[PDB]
């Protein structure tokens, strides 16, 4: 009967997206960015 779980540092930032952690806030915007580029499927409308 163990939880097994972990948590114990305190971070300065983390990419929810993927979840790296970066020095500073300009760091991981500027990283984020490959999230944020992706193409839709496409004109499929109707
Ligand atoms: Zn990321």
């Amino acid at each position: 009967g163990s939880s097994g779980s972990s948590g114990t540092g305190e971070n300065p930032f983390i990419c929810s997206e993927c979840g790296k952690v970066f020095t500073h806030k300009t760091n991981l915007i500027i990283h984020q960015k490959i999230h944020t580029g992706e193409r839709p499927s496409g004109p499929s409308s109707g």
